[PDB]
């Protein structure tokens, strides 16, 4: 027998399979499709998206994993696939929608590079686009979920959508594993569809959303140490934006989040100087010295913690 034969035999085992054992059988689809035989792969995807209509939350979860798979290997694939991912992300089940945001955090910056390497426009494409576009927007929107673990993975997809649509400088630090994502600066000024002027506003109000964030009087410890923990991401890869990440520090710490501020107070201090004193560390914050020293200080950073933590100026060159 042959691969679309054996294919058409495993998707009718796991038809019958009455449990998250399928994921089992789903898989060896998945790997006969996309890497054994990939020519199938668009033969047989709506066989795959099919299961997102399982009850079973790790089978849903399975089809999103299947989706950024598929638009990795094929980003055109995303042309049919956008419309079924955004009915994941609005699942009725939170770890659905986690696991839609992750993927969203990955396949964003594809679809965004994809848009910026294409001349001519199709309709289907700007559809995609649209789509991908509002369901950032829809992301963004869910930092005011009442669910703690999606605000959390809301933080880290806006972290990295502020990251993509803000230029790479020289002192920029880069994760080697990011080495390769679009940015900014990488979007030609004169694409006659993307528009550098527009992502780059995006960016930065995607950045006020965050920092009015960490400053609600309202979020829990979790999703503030990760907050902060964003914030200090953005100021290193991003150092135009120290200022604001340093400013948005002070802030919190004269008006600690009420719940916050007497038994947690010494956790809370002690993740904020964890996070400011990776800022400092990194050779632009010489620029907001004395700004960054007395934040610490007020903190009740030891200056020995203080002093080894200041980079040198040879590391400005």
């Amino acid at each position: 027998m042959t691969t679309s034969e054996r294919v058409v035999d495993l998707l009718n085992q796991a038809a019958l399979i009455t449990n998250d054992s399928k994921i089992t059988v789903l898989k060896q689809v998945q790997e006969l499709i996309i890497n054994k035989d990939p020519t199938l792969l668009d033969n047989f995807l709506d066989e795959i998206i099919a299961f997102q209509a399982d009850k079973s939350i790790e089978v849903r979860k399975f089809v999103i994993g299947f989706i950024e798979e598929a638009c990795k290997r094929d980003i055109e694939l995303l042309l049919k696939l956008i419309a079924n991912l955004n009915m994941l992300l609005r699942d009725e089940n939170v770890n659905v929608v986690k696991k839609a945001i992750l993927t969203m955090t990955q396949l964003y910056k594809v679809a965004l590079q994809w848009m910026v390497k294409s001349r001519v426009i199709s309709e289907l494409q700007e559809a995609c686009w649209d789509m991908v576009s509002a369901m950032a927007g829809d992301i963004i929107l869910l930092l005011d979920s009442d669910n703690d673990g999606i605000r959390t993975h809301a933080i880290k997809f806006v972290e990295g959508l502020i990251v993509t649509l803000s230029p790479r400088m020289a002192d920029s630090e880069i994760p080697r594993r990011q080495e390769h994502d679009i940015s900014l600066d990488r979007i030609p000024r004169d694409h006659p569809y993307i528009q550098y002027n527009v992502l780059w506003e995006e960016g930065k109000a995607a950045l006020e959303q965050l920092l009015k964030f960490m400053v609600h009087p309202a979020i829990s410890s979790i999703n503030l140490t990760t907050a902060l923990g964003s914030l200090a991401n953005i100021a290193r890869q991003r150092p135009m934006f120290m200022s604001e990440v340093i400013q948005a520090y002070e802030t919190l710490h004269a008006n600690l989040p009420p719940t916050l501020a007497k038994s947690q107070v010494s956790s809370v201090r002690k993740n904020l100087k964890l996070h400011l004193l990776s800022v400092l560390k990194h050779p632009a914050s010489l620029e907001f010295q004395a700004q960054i020293t007395t934040l610490l200080v007020d903190l009740g950073t030891p200056q020995a913690e203080i002093a080894r933590n200041m980079p040198s100026s040879k590391d400005t060159r």
